[PDB]
């Protein structure tokens, strides 16, 4: 009777990662300090071409997205605890972590703090030992998510999120989406209890992975397993969405409000 009782929902809680966000790192910002952004990306991706680190891979992917060819790096070195280094265009470049910038005693532009305050992962590009720019990355918000939330708010549903991610990341996603509430630092075995807390006020849906988030979906009044695919049957969720489109939650509620069976 899950489709039928969707009409009576008052609150929807999304698990963040993979549902409202892509579930992988992506470049959000490129900031040059008297240095072009396209050049910054091209150089950084050139230097990170051989890395297996997910952040390096995301930088390389953004250069692919923008159609930037890579440059052969001379005197390449990978330095654990710092980053990577190479000669490009007769200048010594590095792509390094903020930890290393601090260990080198290098000052950073005050503007970079805004990126850190969004919980973004920041990579520094150095040119001859001076900061040339930064690239910021996040588990990016899905294109569909802003509309998924706006549709739900339009029908009076409180839109919430839980995540194991830190409060900076959680706040950033919540603010981008205009969420009514969010819960950060929620470990897997604590998700069901957060659903229960919301149910103190609201008939509540939980939206998440039917396999990983089974207990929270079970606690919800309507457990919506999303991105379930067509291989592993999710026997335990109330409603299972094959694809991974958060706008389908509003579609279920809106159609339920038009119908009975």
């Amino acid at each position: 009777q899950a489709f039928e009782r969707a009409k009576d929902l008052q609150a929807v809680i999304f698990d963040k990662t993979g549902t409202l966000t892509e579930g992988r790192f992506g470049v959000t910002d490129i900031v040059g300090f008297n240095h072009s952004e396209d050049e910054l990306l091209q150089i950084a991706a050139s230097l990170e071409a051989r890395s297996e680190h997910p952040i390096a891979a995301a930088i390389v992917e953004e250069a692919e997205k923008r159609g930037f060819g890579l440059t052969e790096v001379e005197e390449f070195r990978a330095i654990p605890g710092k980053g990577v280094e190479g000669i490009v265009n007769g200048r010594r470049y590095m792509v390094v972590s903020p930890g290393y910038i601090r260990e080198l005693g290098i000052k950073t532009d005050e503007s970079v703090e805004k990126l850190k305050q969004q919980g973004k992962t920041v990579v520094f590009i150095l040119k001859n030992g001076e900061v040339s720019g930064v690239i910021a990355l996040a588990d990016r918000i899905r294109p569909e998510s802003r509309e998924a939330i706006s549709k739900l708010k339009a029908i009076g549903i409180k839109c919430m999120m839980l995540t194991g991610d830190n409060r900076f990341v959680a706040k950033w996603v919540a603010e981008e989406l205009g969420l009514d509430d969010y819960f950060a630092e929620v470990l897997p075995h604590e998700k069901a209890e957060k659903v229960k807390e919301v149910q103190q006020k609201y008939v509540t849906a939980m939206v998440g992975d039917g396999v990983n988030d089974a207990p929270a979906l079970a606690q919800a009044d309507v457990g919506i397993a999303i991105g379930a695919g067509t291989d592993v049957a999710v026997e335990t969720a109330d409603i299972v969405l094959v694809r991974n489109d958060p706008r389908d939650v509003a579609a279920i509620v809106e159609l339920s409000r038009k119908t009975y069976s």
